[PDB]
DNA sequence: CGCC
DNA sequence: CGCC
């Protein structure tokens, strides 16, 4: 006798008691409130799916692997309290999400902060262990057959990676276990998200993740243990890599998308200063500082975008003049797109500096109406077969201009171009 | 060559670029924080879908059954400016819903103002004009073929109908085109919902739009020009009915969605003095006088919703404490349900009074817990074809939730429907 | 009662 | 450039 959740993708699906006293607090409810796809949603008006359904499938899909591993290989001691941390950080892995996902952490933050080193995964272990002292659920867990002390950091580990055997929370007979929330080496959370994306995004899903569960084992390679499918399942997974690529090409790596996620996040740049959200002991934060503080960050939502674009406050009107010309689609214009040679990829502490290389840069003829840095928007575009075990362009840079007019837009086209001639980064097409 | 937005119920929808200048607005896009399904998405987390999205497929909808109308009897003299007309119609019906949509104005504003009589249609005109004075789109109409004055009434009574023929925006010999977006009960609105509800609910929906607009016609019925379809596709049209069956009774009137959509309505009750929004020339509304000024209304989304939850006022806290009581589950709770078959149905005015009455009525048996008239919660939910060869439900909630008041609230509740002659509630 |  |  279990709870019942119905969800569009995995129809039914059974919630441990314990589950559920993880999702009816304010720190996961706070995932409702956190668009999967950030900006995209401007783009693709299907995709107004928030964290929260998608990490209810994920913590299910995570579940269901396990409990299926278990059941066709009982040698492998999977007790049922492992399915329980496996389902615990599948449903928490992306507590540490900020407004709209990956925008958060992976532009605003380094724009905003590029000293700091910030990520939604560590922000997921705060935010969890936040849940769990705020809410009392250390008792529970020990209600349910849970070792909270090994078994907390077995599912902080689980989200995060590692500090021989790097993990404290299971034995080394026990490693597979570490594969299936996140693989950062095919985990479940690509399962869920890929399915969910498609639905809302109208794009066809030929990946079939129950027919992926069924026939997976645990092998053996290396002397370590490993989750492996059958030979008859490798055309399952070149189905699952062709649509990831179109997910990428199509939504993720959208021309329009990804300009209007710098949008907001210009937005929140020139906001920053002026936002005030209360953390522990009333201390004040700021969108940027609310990482620090986990009560401040529980109330940092994609909300903050319409605070921003409602607001009366004068010093919030350049921050509230970009939001509103979203509505009004007057957006910054597409220059061109470019990849660093070699493996060489850049940094996040250097994301702020990259505007003013390119409005340094000499073109080779000149034209009256110069160009500055804030003229300019530098946007890295990071996506992150053959590791699979079975048994039977990385970074693409695009450059935008704030600057609409024909004359401007030339300009910025030749300060693009001689940009990449500096960097020796491949040159610009049409 | 024009706009195409892709859409996972109907694929790609091409705009008319005065469609395009028209959605492109704050007036417009303020029904992307509009959740459709109101409080059902804390029931159902595939339903996060909101106005915006449902509003750009009736726009569609609306235009391909006029189109094909047009298309298959040019007798009927359907010129661009119609079919950009009905399209504008079916784009802007939804642009007076509030936060929440049939929550705001089905319960919320009956209670924070049983004065007025106010519907979302009439805030869809309202905000029409809003949005076609603030953003210049009269000169772009005129530059595709259309008469400001006709055309916008035309599009007014599309939305909330007409104030022999009542209407002034079109003559009756194109009567039909009023029976497009908003209607019978069958107009090109009720098709997406349906398809777009169940595509995100998980619920299956086998009508089939595409072949009901393809084998439609408008045809002769008494004295009339009506839309009508082949006695071919009663089939298509029985499995229709179903899904909206389905929709009713799985979704739109859950249970605990519904009393979720009233807790969300009591910390607005609440938040209603405290609450500050700016309309024209900087005067101040409140949640349930925003209605009266569309330019604060266009600022009034779901996202009040969020700003009770993250505010730090002690004037916000009793609605505050509310909305965490949602995200701690721990919510108003079921007493029962009744049906006043027989009588003189509630109406939108008595709401306020239903509580009062419950806590005043009690039965023969006497028991020590006794309530009193906040602590309940009252629901009335509302209910509410040519061919060619329970109305109201009241359910009550109880706010405290210990196993001796509910009983107690029960047995209130009992007594309430046989003092108003209302169907005994069963087990 | 995120199973109608 | 809410089509890739
Ligand atoms: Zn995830
Ligand atoms: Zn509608």
């Amino acid at each position: 006798t279990m709870k019942v959740i119905n969800d569009p993708i995995h129809g039914h699906i059974e919630l441990h008691p314990l589950l559920v006293r993880i999702i009816d607090t304010p720190q996961f409810q706070r995932l409702r409130y956190i668009k999967q796809l950030g900006g995209g949603y401007y783009v693709f008006p299907g995709a107004s799916h928030n964290r929260f359904e998608h990490s209810l499938g994920v913590g299910y899909l995570a579940g269901c692997l396990v409990h299926a591993l278990g059941e066709k290989q009982p040698e492998l001691q999977i007790s049922e309290r492992d399915v329980l941390c496996v389902q615990i950080a599948g449903l928490c892995h992306d507590l540490g999400h900020g407004p709209f996902s990956h925008m958060f952490d992976g532009r605003f933050i380094p724009l905003a902060r590029p000293e700091v080193k910030w990520t939604h995964e560590q922000g997921s272990v705060m935010m969890f262990e936040h849940l769990i002292n705020s809410n009392g659920i250390k008792p529970v867990m020990e209600q349910y057959g849970l070792i909270p002390e090994e078994d907390i950091c077995f599912i902080k580990e689980q989200i995060v990676g590692p500090l021989l055997w790097p993990y404290k929370g299971r034995p080394e007979n026990k490693s597979f276990l570490y594969e299936i929330v996140s693989n950062k080496r095919i985990d479940v959370a690509k399962w869920d998200y890929f399915a969910r994306d498609c639905h809302h995004l109208g794009i066809q899903n030929n990946f079939d993740y129950k027919r992926f569960i069924k026939f997976a084992r645990v092998c053996e390679v290396d002397n370590e243990l490993r989750i492996c499918a059958r030979d008859k399942e490798v055309g399952n997974l070149y189905d699952m890599f062709h649509t990831r690529n179109s997910l990428h090409r199509r939504a993720y790596q959208h021309k329009v998308g990804n300009i209007i996620d710098t949008m907001i996040t210009d937005a929140f740049l020139k906001a920053d200063d002026y936002i005030e959200i209360t953390g522990a002991g009333g201390k004040k934060y700021r969108i940027s500082t609310a990482i620090d503080d986990m009560e401040a960050y529980t109330k940092l939502t994609d909300n903050i975008f319409l605070e921003i674009l409602y607001s009366t406050d004068p010093k919030l009107k350049d921050a509230r003049e970009i939001l509103k010309q979203i509505e009004y689609r007057n957006l910054f214009k597409y220059v061109g797109e470019t990849q660093p040679t070699g493996q060489i990829k850049i940094k996040r502490e250097d994301y702020e500096s990259l505007p003013k290389e390119v409005a340094s840069a000499k073109p080779k003829v000149l034209l009256d109406v110069k160009l500055k840095a804030e003229d300019f928007i530098v946007d890295v575009i990071n996506m992150d077969i053959d590791h699979v075990s079975f048994y039977c362009a990385e970074q693409l840079i695009r450059v935008y201009c704030k600057k609409v007019d024909r004359k401007s837009l030339y300009a910025a086209r030749q300060y693009f171009v001689q940009w990449c001639a500096d960097r020796n980064f491949t040159k610009p097409q049409d």
